[PDB]
């Protein structure tokens, strides 16, 4: 068979050309989210899809509690990836989590990556004294609390209002899908991870160029971290906001998202 990490993470090569195309999905999702895009890409880029270590779609008994309690471990797992399957210089489109860990990546190992396309990702989603993520700090325990008392009960508003809009919408539909494939016990741990992730004095040491992508009304992540990004930003770095409401517009707005991914995708910061 394949690689053990091919295997774990469910890797999958589309297309083909001199680029390589690697897309990352954030929570509560996998690579399927992507499917509405790819078509926009094979035909000149290869395509390299693969899911987070977590996502419903993984095996459980691969995710270390351990090694996932902080970004690392999904950062070296898309290091290990890439090299895996002989990537360099990639083009990274990633919602949220993942294009987080990519952009970490590219501290240690910039020759895996040529830019990020950073959608709706975000440092920090806890205030500070001096910083505003979104959520006063004795917001985010009390959510915290209320996951460990019934995650499930949680989950089922955290989709809706996350993703935005009626709940008999495609997207949220979608969305629940496989954020209710996940087990329990990952799923919260994976939340109490971005609960209490600082990315902030990481900014200074990426300098690949990056494309901060979000919608313009992100419950989770307010205008004003996509501004942050973009000043804390060692390198080149662009930000366009997407009019329109969600956490996952590239789910929610393939309209209005997809015309923006592939011209952030095909152009470059100058
Ligand atoms: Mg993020």
């Amino acid at each position: 068979s394949m690689s053990t990490v091919g295997s774990a993470h469910n890797v999958r090569v589309l297309g083909s050309g001199e680029t390589t195309v690697v897309l990352g999905h954030g929570f509560g999702t996998d690579q399927s989210v992507w499917k509405q895009l790819v078509p926009y890409l094979t035909d000149e880029y290869r395509v390299l899809l693969y899911d987070n270590m977590g996502a419903g779609t993984t095996n459980p008994d691969c995710y270390d509690f351990e090694r996932y309690s902080s970004l690392e471990g999904h950062s070296n797992d898309l290091i290990a990836i890439l090299d895996d399957f002989h990537v360099t210089k990639c083009i990274y489109v990633g919602h949220s989590l993942s294009s987080m860990a990519a952009a970490v990546s590219s501290i240690f190992r910039p020759d895996l990556f040529r830019k990020v396309v950073m959608i709706s990702a975000t440092p920090r989603i806890t205030n500070t004294e001096d910083y505003y993520g979104g959520f006063e700090q004795e917001e985010i325990n009390q959510m915290n609390t209320a996951m460990e008392e019934n995650f499930k009960t949680m989950m089922m508003g955290f989709a809706p209002i996350v993703v935005g809009g009626d709940l008999e919408s495609d997207a949220i539909q979608e969305f629940s899908r496989t954020l209710f494939n996940m087990r329990p016990d990952i799923a919260l741990s994976i939340c109490r991870m971005i609960s209490g992730l600082d990315l902030r004095p990481y900014l200074g040491l990426i300098v690949v160029p990056c494309h901060i992508i979000q919608s313009s009304k992100d419950m989770l992540v307010p205008v004003a971290v996509a501004e942050y990004l973009h000043k804390n930003l060692g390198g080149k770095s662009v930000v366009e906001l997407i009019p329109t409401e969600g956490h996952l517009p590239h789910l929610s707005a393939p309209e209005l998202t997809i015309p923006v991914l592939v011209r952030h995708i095909k152009h470059d910061i100058a």
